[PDB]
């Protein structure tokens, strides 16, 4: 809400079970029939609105607008019978924070043990690609963090969420008075102090996403309370270099974390550097 529509017949959606819950809705896994030509049956994630209606139409418009190779695919809505539904792509590894933790200190998509440096960089690059697209359309996320990315088959990583991160990951937010919940640990000085949010508050957040990736999904400033974390951020402390993170990747983080918004590197450059590294041969990466 800070920044055409496909429609799906209720009968074509068959709910299977709940994936998660919140204050403003529930998410289910469902079979969707006649959605794509190739697949006559297919799995999808369905967001059910608690039941509001105006916001829904507006959000649905924007979600349909924002479609990219690294943005969670939105198929359309179901406005036939209440409750209103939003239909998204099903991403089988769930959110990126959960995926990182479950492969940190085997299977179909990933090797045993912690994810190697090349895997971590591929993840980083895809999220960066996603924010390039968003910056290019001049969309400000406001809550970029690994919990708001999803991991699919073949370790495809895409930006997107179902609006329940405040409920599932409540410790990642600071309740400031009543009903406002801020992802302070992911926010730069200008958002905490002045309450400004821009493309460059998002680069900062990406920098913190990069730290999350390289710490296997650990919470930023985990050693601190919320007030202590606000103190450190506003006073200008930068997160330390993760053990798994080599100097050159850490240098990418710091460019995201320049205190002054204009001195931060553009997302396009962050991506270009991370892609290169992700697409670099084992001989070059083994030496990083
Ligand atoms: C990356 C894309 C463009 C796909 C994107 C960007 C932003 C959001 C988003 O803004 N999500 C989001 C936050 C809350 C939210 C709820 C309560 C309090 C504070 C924030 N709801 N939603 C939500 C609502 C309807 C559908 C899906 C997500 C999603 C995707």
């Amino acid at each position: 809400i800070e920044n055409c529509v496909h429609h799906i017949k209720r009968r074509d959606i068959v709910l299977k079970w709940e994936l998660g819950e919140g204050a403003f809705g529930k998410v289910f896994l469902a079979e969707c029939h006649n959605l794509l030509p190739e697949q006559d049956k297919m799995l999808v994630a369905v967001k059910a609105l608690k039941e509001a209606r105006q916001d829904f139409q507006r959000e649905a418009e924007l979600l349909t607008m924002l479609q990219h190779q690294h943005i969670v695919r939105f198929f359309g809505v179901c406005t036939e019978g209440r409750p209103l539904l939003m239909v998204f792509e099903y991403m089988r590894h769930g959110d990126l924070n959960r995926f990182l933790r479950s492969h940190g200190p085997g299977g179909e998509d990933v090797a045993p043990g912690p994810l190697g440096l090349g895997q971590l960089l591929a993840v980083a690059s895809q999220v960066a690609a996603g924010m390039v697209y968003l910056a290019g359309l001049h969309f400000v996320h406001r809550d970029l963090a690994t919990r708001n990315c999803l991991v699919g088959q073949g370790l495809v990583v895409k930006i997107g969420d179902f609006g329940m991160s405040r409920d599932i990951y409540s410790t990642d937010y600071y309740r400031v008075g009543g009903r406002t919940m801020l992802p302070i640990r992911w926010m730069p000085p200008e958002s905490i102090l002045y309450r400004k949010f821009t493309t460059e508050s998002d680069v900062w957040s990406f920098g913190v996403v990069l730290w999350e990736i390289f710490t296997y999904g650990k919470q930023p400033w985990y050693q601190l309370s919320n007030t202590e974390a606000i103190d450190c951020i506003t006073q200008g402390r930068e997160l330390e270099r993760p053990r798994a993170c080599p100097p050159e990747v850490y240098a990418i983080m710091r460019g995201c974390w320049q205190r002054e918004p204009q001195q931060r590197h553009s997302i396009k450059d962050v991506h270009a550097r991370l892609q290169a590294l992700a697409q670099a041969p084992p001989v070059y990466l083994d030496v990083l």
